[PDB]
């Protein structure tokens, strides 16, 4: 804790680095997180990647093939998007040192909260037009990430942040169970970018309950939660998207349930933005709304531009994954700083 913050100033002072380590934000394995300032007055997150305690003797991150592989992906994410609704890389650095004494630092803008801080704030009202807005911005941010070929897979209220300005950006999509699209829950390897608009859905459904749409606490539970609201899915459709494990779990699984009236559900939602819910919310991925009709459907219509489709979006994502030695990464570690800046 004190020792992360204090290694940080000694490192970002021997570099001459435009920041100013103010306090201690989080620390775990693989690295630590200071918030900062840098040479603006722009607040700042500094993570530093130095060394673990991986099966149990201390090995150093960016000297192992495996973890500097895992680092190397995370930080090729992050530096792949330059759009507003997607956290990006503010700085990145590397410090090699020969005896495995490699360091990175990633600088990310500290935004002011989360949108899961947001919706537990009994004191914020969160008004049908603020439920639009974020939404659309959720929804853009979703869709340049699908545009690469990258799916987030974890969406969920804590990863979408709000900047001063209430800016939405989505964050964690290069690393709870009540976000999880049916067919994660049933373990399918298949699963698709359509995994994120079931998250997105329950995020929406959220922002008007103010409480999580789907709180289950097991693979039944949750599952019943889900069709309690959905209606039975068809058995042929259940098979096509579960793994072998989750369909023996279901083989004996009696079920015939009507859907539920969406405005019981969704109380505060008009017919406009029901409809948009129920549309993300389809069990069956195969009929579940892609994000280009959910930003064109008439919920966004005070909001929407086609430009918002096409501007600032990103190449398909690709990373070779036969690398293995971890001099070839360390230069495409010199290679991602290069082209950063």
């Amino acid at each position: 804790g004190e020792a992360a913050m204090r290694d940080l100033i000694a490192e970002l002072h021997a570099m001459q680095s435009p920041y100013t380590v103010q306090r201690f934000i989080s620390s775990g394995s693989y690295g630590a997180v200071c918030a900062g300032v840098d040479s603006e007055g722009i607040p700042v997150a500094i993570k530093r990647v130095f060394n673990t305690v991986s099966d149990g003797r201390t090995v150093n991150i960016l000297s192992d093939s495996f973890l500097c592989k895992r680092v190397l992906r995370e930080i090729r994410l992050l530096n792949h998007f330059h759009h507003p609704n997607i956290l990006g890389l503010r700085d990145i650095f590397v410090h090699f040192e020969e005896p495995a004494m490699h360091k990175l630092y990633l600088v990310t803008e500290l935004m002011r909260t989360d949108l899961a801080q947001v919706i537990h704030d009994q004191r914020i009202v969160i008004s049908p037009q603020h439920i639009q807005y974020f939404m659309y911005h959720i929804l853009l941010g979703l869709h340049v990430l699908h545009e690469a070929g990258v799916v987030h897979r974890d969406l969920h209220p804590g990863n979408i942040l709000l900047a001063d300005n209430n800016d939405i950006t989505i964050c964690d999509f290069n690393l709870h169970r009540w976000y999880r699209a049916p067919e994660l829950v049933m373990q399918f390897k298949g699963f698709t970018k359509l995994v994120d608009m079931w998250s997105a859905g329950c995020v929406m459904a959220e922002m008007f309950n103010r409480k999580a749409l789907f709180r289950g606490s097991t693979f039944y539970n949750q599952l019943n939660k889900i069709v309690e609201v959905v209606g039975t899915p068809k058995i042929e459709d259940v098979v096509m998207f579960s793994s072998p494990s989750a369909r023996d779990y279901l083989r004996n699984s009696l079920s015939n349930v009507p859907a539920r009236a969406w405005t019981a559900v969704v109380p505060t939602a008009d017919p406009v933005a029901l409809d948009l819910i129920a549309k993300m919310l389809e069990f069956n991925p195969q009929r579940r709304i892609s994000t280009e009709q959910a930003l064109r459907h008439p919920y966004f219509e005070s909001l929407f531009d086609p430009l918002d489709l096409t501007e600032g979006l990103s190449e398909r994502f690709h990373f070779d994954e036969s690398v293995t030695d971890v001099y070839d990464m360390h230069k495409i570690f010199t290679a991602e700083v290069e082209r950063f800046n």
